[PDB]
């Protein structure tokens, strides 16, 4: 799994504090989601996820940014592993926003296990 460097982890915290404000997140839930308490998100949860992976350049009105999954990943997941991934995930729709963020995740996270 993803080593993350110092720098990731400042840029983590940065977008964690973005997203907890932008999708009004409670402290109860923010304090969950710092700790990876993932299972069965609450909606503010999901858009939580689904703010935080637009924030760092993933995901844009619901589509995969292919390069940046790629730029992030291919270097510990290996290129054509994540190639694959995207193929599987990249066209997952949900409910709304904020579910298609979540299932696009459940579905990379789904990818992951299966390496
Ligand atoms: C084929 C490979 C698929 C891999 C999918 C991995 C998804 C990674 C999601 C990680 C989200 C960021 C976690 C931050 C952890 C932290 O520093 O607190
Ligand atoms: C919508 C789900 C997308 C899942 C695949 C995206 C893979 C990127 C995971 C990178 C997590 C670590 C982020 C480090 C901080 C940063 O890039 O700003």
């Amino acid at each position: 799994h993803l080593e993350l460097t110092e720098e990731q982890k400042a840029k983590v915290k940065v977008h964690f504090d973005e997203c907890v404000k932008q999708e009004k997140v409670s402290e109860e839930e923010a304090t969950k989601l710092r700790n990876k308490d993932y299972a069965n998100p609450t909606p503010a949860m999901k858009c939580f996820g689904t703010c935080f992976f637009e924030k760092i350049g993933t995901l844009k009105d619901g589509v995969v940014q292919e390069a940046v999954v790629l730029e992030k990943l291919s270097p510990h997941f290996g290129e054509e592993k994540v190639k694959a991934a995207l193929d599987k995930c990249k066209n997952i729709k949900g409910a709304d926003r904020c579910d298609t963020g979540f299932k696009i995740f459940e579905c990379f996270e789904k990818a992951k296990d299966e390496l």
